[PDB]
């Protein structure tokens, strides 16, 4: 059902309201996704002024329905199956030796646009730790997002660790725990264990004076046992 909404290019809107250690801010993003290619193109603007945390710390919060699910794994794509009514996605992001973010997002269609609306709350950050001291490089490593079914919730959970490069050559770890639950009452796909292989490239718009982030991302599902190789023998 839901997967049919993702055969072409879909416009995306992202709206985030944040509070980190009492620093309030908002981010708006616009772009498009084409799940056929696992591909996202988005530009984000801090609409309140200067962003009080580094942009890379917000990438995971700022639409896994655009992941490319290989045909042989189509029955494992929770995210699209929940559309158009959508899902709630919640995360706890624990920065090693530092504070944490808690996020709540609703991801659904509004007309023909896929919208991601987020509230983010950060607490217990160190004033001159890597986050509030802005010591993170403006770049982004590749990762895997490990998904498991959460039958009790008619949804999924995921766990993964983000490695953020620090300007002195060290790494800041950000442990992620996620849960997704459908908003609608219809049936969804409950997957076998698998992962999403993610890659994200961060850049700047040379004509933009606001604080912003341009993002190119590719996400591909993997990790499910297939017998396809035997076709070629
Ligand atoms: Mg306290």
């Amino acid at each position: 059902k839901g997967e049919e909404l993702f055969t072409g290019v879909v416009p995306i809107l992202v709206e985030l309201d944040g509070d980190v250690n009492g620093h309030k801010f908002s981010v708006s993003g616009e772009g498009e996704g084409d799940a056929t290619y696992g591909k996202l193109t988005l530009k984000f603007i801090c609409t309140t002024g200067k962003l009080p945390v580094p942009w890379p710390t917000l990438v995971t919060t700022l639409v896994q329905c655009f992941s490319r699910y290989p045909d042989h794994m189509k029955q494992h794509d929770f995210f699209k199956s929940a559309m158009p009514e959508g899902y709630v996605q919640e995360r706890t992001i624990s920065f090693k030796d530092d504070g944490n973010y808690k996020t709540r997002a609703e991801v659904k269609f509004e007309g023909d646009t896929l919208v991601n609306r987020i509230e983010l709350k950060g607490i217990d950050f160190k004033e001159d730790g890597n986050i509030l001291g802005h010591k993170l490089e403006y770049n982004y490593n590749s990762h895997n997002v490990y998904i498991t079914a959460d039958k009790q919730k008619n949804g999924i959970k995921a766990n993964f660790k983000i490695r953020h490069n620090i300007e002195d050559g060290s790494v800041q770890l950000a442990d992620h725990y996620q849960q997704n639950t459908p908003i609608g009452d219809g049936p969804v796909l409950l997957p076998d264990n698998h992962y999403l292989s993610t890659q994200s490239a961060l850049s700047k718009d040379p004509n933009e004076k606001r604080d912003h982030m341009v993002l190119l991302e590719f996400v591909t599902a993997a990790g499910i046992t297939h017998g396809m190789d035997e076709l070629y023998k």
